[PDB]
């Protein structure tokens, strides 16, 4: 057993079918910065978890999420299993908020051991409430045992309903 391991957190559609939330990411324009063909954006929203992104390039890899207009935002949820992806398993993420990708300032950073499923992050500003921004930015700072390139399989955007 790895005693210190990443809880896995709830099935985001457990969340869904309470109704009290609103699954947003399909009003967002959505950037990588970097992919291998058939391994990016769709394969983070096609709600199959046997599908992924791959990232190819250098560190810290990014995925960008841009609404056109000022959007409330409460859970950023992020699928990472690391008896499937090994060392494209991201340990250290770093989620930034903002205006622009000039004016993003960190909100969260989370270091994951072993992750095995749902990684829930709230996404709050300094007043405990939703942030409302224009702009999610997840970086992906290292992954576990040496890995380049980092695996996802899905990513969800949750807003207050
Ligand atoms: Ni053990």
């Amino acid at each position: 057993a790895t005693p210190n391991k990443t809880p896995p957190g709830a099935d985001p559609k457990q969340l869904e079918r309470t109704g009290t939330v609103r699954e947003i990411g399909s009003q967002a324009v959505w950037s990588l910065s970097s992919c291998k063909p058939g391994f990016g954006v769709d394969q983070l929203r096609d709600d199959n978890l046997e599908t992924y992104w791959q990232s190819d390039g250098s560190q810290p890899h990014l995925v960008n999420i841009q609404f056109r207009r000022k959007t409330t935002v409460k859970t950023l949820c992020i699928y990472a299993d690391y008896k499937s992806d090994e060392s494209y398993t991201p340990s250290k993420i770093s989620v930034r908020v903002g205006n622009n990708f000039h004016n993003l300032q960190e909100i969260r950073q989370l270091e994951l051991v072993e992750p095995s499923g749902w990684i829930h992050v709230p996404l709050t500003d300094n007043h405990k409430k939703p942030t409302r921004t224009f702009m999610i930015q997840i970086a992906v700072l290292a992954n576990h045992q040496n890995g380049r390139d980092t695996h996802m399989r899905q990513i969800k955007i949750y807003t207050p309903v």
